[PDB]
């Protein structure tokens, strides 16, 4: 099986035992996620993913930061994404932003400050939970069986 995992942080974010859509030109992955009750969210629970919050201030300072950490990274493995990157992402921080209010943040397990911060948010009817990555920020680790 596929497990996602944070490209700085290298936390585990998620695995593919979730619905995931490719959205915003192949930018960000769309994670669909499932409540579950002690409530919360499927995702966050069994990958042990941490909330986090943010001032409109400090997340825009917190993702410059993190933006060139991930640049650095492209131009070493994935050289043909910065620009795809880089652009994208800075339309998508617009689009964040506008909707700021409506967004939790979550971390990896070991809280690296420096790792992704993805974004939760409900569906349509206000009561589907699904979240959104980097794809640029993950890296893909794949599992089988062993003797």
């Amino acid at each position: 099986m596929i497990i996602y995992r944070d490209l700085i942080s290298h936390d585990v974010m998620f695995s593919d035992i979730y619905k995931i859509r490719e959205i915003a030109d192949g930018l960000c992955l769309e994670v669909e996620g499932k409540m579950v009750s002690i409530t919360g969210v499927d995702i966050v629970m069994n990958h042990h993913l941490q909330e986090t919050s943010f001032t409109k201030e400090a997340y825009k300072k917190y993702i410059k930061d993190y933006m060139k950490s991930i640049k650095g990274k492209l131009e070493e493995q994935r050289p043909e994404r910065v620009k795809p990157f880089m652009t994208g992402a800075a339309e998508q921080i617009k689009h964040i932003l506008a909707n700021f209010k409506n967004y939790q943040f979550f971390i990896g397990e070991n809280m690296n400050p420096d790792g992704m911060v993805a974004l939760l948010d409900y569906r349509e009817d206000g009561v589907t939970p699904y979240m959104i990555f980097f794809k640029d920020g993950l890296e893909m680790e794949k599992c089988l069986e062993h003797h």
